[PDB]
């Protein structure tokens, strides 16, 4: 009843995400596609592209990516997934180009260590709740209120 396509080429980390968002409890039913890119070889309600700081091979495949989104999409229905960012070691390039995308395509750039069970557990409560807004189950709540 509410749909997420998750994108991104590290496929353990969107499925430990995936795992995290369907675990218990959400008085929807929830679905989750992965995609390794755009595009695709269902109805879709959020994209979600997760962005590995650590990888650059990551940040390129997310910026090809965007280009084949339609742009409807963009109107509160798709979310940026920063990994790694809180973290010494990655490049704060990367960092400063993904912020520059989700500026660019107007759309809320998230970060979490994807790695950290907790953080992870967090996040997913977050994702799950901007999926319900967009697949029109939160009262008083679109995808274009998410907007800001």
């Amino acid at each position: 009843t509410a749909t997420i396509l998750l994108v991104g080429t590290e496929d353990a980390l969107l499925q430990q995400l995936a795992d995290s968002m369907l675990k218990e409890d959400c008085a929807s039913e929830l679905k989750v596609h992965l995609a390794k890119s755009l595009p695709l070889p269902p109805r879709i309600d959020l994209i979600v592209f997760v962005v590995n700081l650590h990888s650059k091979y990551s940040l390129q495949n997310t910026e090809e990516s965007l280009r084949h989104v339609d742009a409807s999409f963009f109107l509160g229905k798709v979310c940026f997934l920063a990994t790694g960012a809180g973290r010494e070691s990655h490049c704060s390039i990367h960092r400063h180009t993904v912020v520059k995308l989700a500026h660019t395509y107007q759309s809320p750039l998230l970060y979490c260590d994807l790695e950290v069970e907790g953080f992870r557990a967090t996040m997913a409560q977050r994702l799950v709740r901007v999926l319900q807004i967009c697949a029109g189950h939160v009262p008083g709540v679109s995808a274009l209120n998410l907007l800001s």
